[PDB]
């Protein structure tokens, strides 16, 4: 687990903003530090400090978009270097994403595992889902898009929900409370009231769920 420095990407993504993040300097100033290929997380938290978490989310979107369109390329052209080394390996979104076996919670493992190359893919793919954010321009919520449906479970979406703030912009706390909070937020009312009428004992993304699960029982 190697932290990069964000004063100095700060440095650089001030300079973007002073030029313009609709700007093609951007994209200069971008290629300057991702000049070399790095981590999709660290990607993140780059584009994060180039782009607020509003449009975070969106590059998120754009970033899905554009893995996948090196996934497909890949594919079409047994000769991408994301690739593990030929057409027998062949890249995978979910091994871009580093949830691969041995990458998963080792990130300088993971990058030694992934040939030289990829990350690039990754790097690029990344601007290019900047370039899309840059291009739009709406105020979305990573949890706030995301809403409690009676199609969905509610644990089964909570844990989407957890997922979503576990890698969201959120401070040493608010990782807890605005979980339990969107439930209380929208959801149903017999979910609501469950939540509402909860003990106030517990306040975390397992208690409250588990309390809930606890009284949802099963009647019939």
């Amino acid at each position: 687990w190697t932290p990069l420095e964000p004063k100095l990407i700060t440095r650089l993504a001030d300079t973007v903003r002073t030029k313009g993040l609709r700007s093609p300097i951007t994209m200069a100033e971008v290629e300057a530090l991702m000049s070399s290929p790095l981590l999709p997380h660290d990607v993140t938290n780059l584009m994060r400090v180039i782009l607020g978490p509003a449009p975070y989310a969106l590059w998120m979107d754009a970033w899905g978009v554009q893995l996948q369109t090196v996934i497909a390329a890949a594919t079409r052209d047994p000769r991408h270097p994301a690739n593990g080394q030929g057409r027998g390996e062949r890249t995978n979104l979910d091994r871009l994403k580093g949830l691969a076996d041995g990458m998963v919670g080792n990130p300088q493992g993971q990058a030694a595992l992934l040939r030289p190359g990829e990350l690039v893919a990754i790097t690029a793919s990344a601007l290019q889902a900047f370039r899309e954010v840059a291009r739009l321009a709406e105020p979305a919520g990573p949890w706030a898009d995301i809403t409690q449906g009676p199609s969905e479970s509610f644990v089964d979406f909570a844990n989407r929900l957890i997922k979503a703030v576990e890698g969201s912009d959120l401070p040493p706390s608010a990782r807890a409370p605005v979980i339990i909070d969107c439930f209380r937020q929208k959801s149903q009312p017999d979910i609501q009231q469950l939540i509402r009428a909860a003990p106030s004992t517990l306040t975390t993304p397992g208690e409250i769920i588990k309390y809930v699960l606890d009284r949802q029982k099963i009647a019939p």
